[PDB]
């Protein structure tokens, strides 16, 4: 009944490119990068009314965010950044912006074929994370 229905479900990571380099650009330290980089998260997306929930489950860290499109919220990220986040739906792409300490990173999620593709950008570094249905 909504366009964002295409994102709902349970998703598993199938490939990753440039995640270590993205985390370096974020300022994540060595041990966290190693552990986080080994993770194989699942992402569970649900919608209930105007509220979207995105859970991330892994052996490293489990996260859960609930939010309304366009409405800012405070988020503690898996690497323990305290950020101010806003998520919008722009031409079919979920656009998640995180701001902290005068920095910004953007996470875009889109459906491409049977995949859910997450792109994360910090400065000039782009990481691509491809998820498939569980
Ligand atoms: O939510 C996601 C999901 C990813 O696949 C890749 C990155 N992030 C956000 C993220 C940024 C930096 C460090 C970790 C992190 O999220 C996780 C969470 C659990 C496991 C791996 C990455």
């Amino acid at each position: 009944s909504h366009m964002c229905d295409a994102f709902v479900g349970t998703w598993k990571l199938v490939s990753s490119e440039n995640f270590d380099d993205y985390m370096k650009e974020l300022g994540v330290g060595f041990a966290t990068r190693k552990v986080a980089g080994m993770a194989k998260p699942n992402t569970i997306i649900s919608v209930n009314g105007d509220v979207i929930t995105l859970k991330t489950e892994s052996t490293f860290k489990n996260t859960e965010i609930s939010f309304i499109l366009g409405q800012e919220f405070d988020e503690v990220t898996a690497d323990d950044r305290k950020v101010k986040s806003t998520i919008t739906l722009d031409g079919g792409v979920l656009v998640h912006v995180q701001k902290w300490d005068g920095k910004s990173t953007t996470l875009k999620r889109k459906r491409e074929d049977d995949k859910l593709v997450l792109e994360l950008v910090m400065k000039g570094v782009t990481c691509t994370r491809v998820y498939e249905r569980a």
